[PDB]
């Protein structure tokens, strides 16, 4: 007994629909086959140790503006809890990669098994990084130290980044938290990144690679980084240009020598981003619709994934996983 | 298509020991053996390739900590972050050699046509100088956990020597270099060399076949006496029959991470998986340096034949090469 495995990650901008999106399309409510969602870690950022790591983000940027702590020193604190995000993505992502298996192919079928999980580790390691470091929140060598730690996506994972219109975006912003100021330019910047990283898989499906049409490409500077904060700065992009992806903003004379050549070293890192977002199957997916219907865009989408062949214990052994995390990420 | 034989020996310990000096020798010709490739530590990255030198930073901040100035909730926060910061060079290093190395593991006893020897494994700043920074209070359990994730997976064929040296000959050097007022904080070394040994008594647990569990729901939930005594001198050892109470995986028994029965989450349980994995794929041997640099160089060297081998190619060993003349140059001073 062989098994058709489907994952799907699920990511993008937060508050724009997509944890009701794989919450709907796991419960029995769906049809179709069996469907395994992997909720947020919730619990490990906020009850399972001593400190909550989002009412400690955001507790900085209130501190940093209140003139109250060193504007360097909350560009380290927040660097710090924005490493503490990781912690549980690399920790399930570790325990469910050996077990997804191997033969990745487009088999045009209905999988016995789909997995949802709700966002890629590229979402806490680069994209996050990348939008606190546009808002100078963050420092260039804090976002490389970050984007260090991506593990290789393994074959046949499927990445669906889901967008909304800008109007709906707010609508759903408000209805969920106010009191608190909800931050329109971490909304903005991070739209834009989730852009450039759709971008990023497109131009390495197109095969290139991050070296093509980088001389020519413009250093990116003060310039540069504020264009990434404005709204519709950026859009998906089956044919995008080097700077339409996240390369782009690594040409900085941070990583620059003497001359104008990126060192080595730092190329090394640019080449290991390419390697391990490039066996994630990139697709989109625009959240405007009631919950079910969002449901139904994603798993629309499922004739074009990459599915895996894997063994009737670690197919199990997903499912347990699935119960488990569900169980203690709780709350 | 030329089939090259490579042997990869990661060096770590405590610092201060003498490492760095005996991996040079081994590079040089002097030292006979098989042609050396010799990737020292990331110096340039940490200290000069940015605005902020991690090692002024660091200490600045434990000092600003018990010299009133800055919080202490947030000197555990920004050393932490520091910590993170020194991983980086290490982790970009990693993936750039790793798909070089080529497969086919396989203890050969014979020299091998290429050595590279790399100053310090990932897990020397994931893992060991975390877990002392926690043991000695400056970082949480929490934090450690950030780090320990980020631990790279090993592939297969490394081979890691943790350098030891008995305590007066390693005070000495330390006093032999810094010079002159400078004081040198003995309370981290002695942890240190704990967590060493730790680590040099896990692999071992690991290779000898055990998992993490063997043993645990019998060992004495570890927590304040625990901490003391990973920081008191010599309190560990390298254990011919190492046993779960002698490995890294001990002090993971705290209760931040059981539920009201004292059970480990499950969530935790596949850290301490993970962990468990990456520590497979390193064969483990000490190292004694209280011999000369050239005594040194040659303790590790006999070693050889215990240790495993790779198969790469010609075009990749030759990649190893400009890589090992890349990183040496932007790493310097
Ligand atoms: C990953 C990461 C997060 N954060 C920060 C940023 C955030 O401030 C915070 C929480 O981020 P979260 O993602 O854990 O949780 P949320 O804030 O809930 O954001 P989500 O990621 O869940 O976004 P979603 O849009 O998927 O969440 P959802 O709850 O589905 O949507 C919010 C509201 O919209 C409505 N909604 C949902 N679908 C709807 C639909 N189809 N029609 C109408 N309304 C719909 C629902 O009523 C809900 O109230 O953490 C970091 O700082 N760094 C990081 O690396
Ligand atoms: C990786 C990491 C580092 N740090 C911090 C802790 C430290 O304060 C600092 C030093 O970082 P480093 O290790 O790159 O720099 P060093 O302090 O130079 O430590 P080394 O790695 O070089 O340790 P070594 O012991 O290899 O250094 P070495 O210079 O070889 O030894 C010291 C002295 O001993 C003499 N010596 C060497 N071999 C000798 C021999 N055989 N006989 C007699 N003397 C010998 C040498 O002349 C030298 O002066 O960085 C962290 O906080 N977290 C981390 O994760």
């Amino acid at each position: 007994h062989m098994v058709t495995i489907v994952r799907i990650y699920l990511d993008g901008v937060y508050g724009i629909g997509k944890s009701t999106t794989g919450r709907v399309m796991a419960s029995a409510a769906s049809g179709g086959s069996p469907t395994l969602y992997f909720p947020e870690p919730m619990a490990y950022w906020r009850t399972l140790f001593e400190t909550d790591v989002i009412s400690g983000i955001y507790d900085t940027q209130n501190r940093k503006q209140q003139g109250n702590l060193a504007v360097d020193d909350a560009a380290l604190i927040t660097a710090h809890y924005q490493s503490r995000f990781t912690t549980p993505y690399l920790i399930l992502h570790d325990h469910t990669c050996t077990l997804f298996g191997g033969n990745s192919l487009q088999r045009g079928t209905q999988p016995d098994l789909t997995l949802v999980f709700d966002r890629h580790p590229v979402a806490s390691t680069v994209c996050f990084p990348a939008a606190r470091y546009l808002l100078g929140d963050m420092s260039m060598c804090a976002l490389m130290a970050m984007v260090a730690t991506l593990p290789r996506e393994p074959q046949g994972g499927n990445i669906v980044v889901t967008t909304l219109n800008v109007e709906e975006h707010i609508r759903r912003l408000r209805t969920r938290a106010r009191g608190e100021q909800i931050d329109i330019t971490l909304i903005a910047t991070l739209r834009n990144v989730y852009f450039m990283l759709v971008n990023t898989c497109h131009f390495l499906r197109s095969g290139r690679v991050w070296r093509d049409g980088w001389g020519e490409l413009p250093t990116s500077c003060g310039a540069y980084k504020h264009r990434a904060t404005q709204m519709d700065a950026f859009q998906e992009r089956v044919s995008p240009e080097l700077g339409d992806t996240l390369f782009a903003l690594f040409k900085t004379q941070e990583l620059l020598d003497d001359r104008g050549v990126i060192l080595e070293v730092h190329a090394w890192a640019l080449d290991a981003l390419m390697l391990k977002l490039r066996n994630l199957n990139v697709f989109s997916a625009d959240l405007s619709g009631t919950p079910r219907q969002c449901a139904a865009v994603v798993e629309s989408l499922l004739p074009l994934m990459s599915s895996t062949l894997s063994d009737f214990d670690s197919a199990s052994a997903l499912e347990r996983a699935a119960r488990t995390f569900n169980a203690e990420m709780g709350v």
